[PDB]
């Protein structure tokens, strides 16, 4: 909350407000770089080049 | 996918991922120009000047 800010943050399967009350089993992080118009394509049930 | 890119693309009545498996009956295309803040108004159940 002091340094880093996100333009988009969207969660699926769980309300965000409960993220501090849970514990997570098999955590993986995927990283890549896209353009601004392709960020909407990173979602379930989407079409496009990405 | 080589030349043209869209800032918004939203479909109603069908998942986008099935658009290649179907065939369409009465296809019409409407064209116009708006400002950036009015693009959110082109949707069902919306209010505003547009
Ligand atoms: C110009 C005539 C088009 C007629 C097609 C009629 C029905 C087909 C339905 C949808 C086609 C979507 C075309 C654009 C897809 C953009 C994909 C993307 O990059 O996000
Ligand atoms: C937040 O960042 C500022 C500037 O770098 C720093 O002075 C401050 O100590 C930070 N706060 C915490 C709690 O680390
Ligand atoms: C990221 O790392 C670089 C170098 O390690 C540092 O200069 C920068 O301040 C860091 N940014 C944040 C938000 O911590
Ligand atoms: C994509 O565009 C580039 C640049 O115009 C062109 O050289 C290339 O042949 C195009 N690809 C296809 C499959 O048409
Ligand atoms: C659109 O048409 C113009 C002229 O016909 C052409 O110069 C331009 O490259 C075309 N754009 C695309 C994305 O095909």
């Amino acid at each position: 909350y002091n340094s880093t800010f996100f333009s988009t943050f969207k969660c699926y399967g769980v309300c965000a407000t409960k993220l501090n009350d849970l514990c997570f089993s098999n955590v993986y992080a995927d990283s890549f770089v896209v353009k601004g118009d392709d960020v909407r394509q990173i979602a379930p049930g989407q079409t496009g080049v990405i």
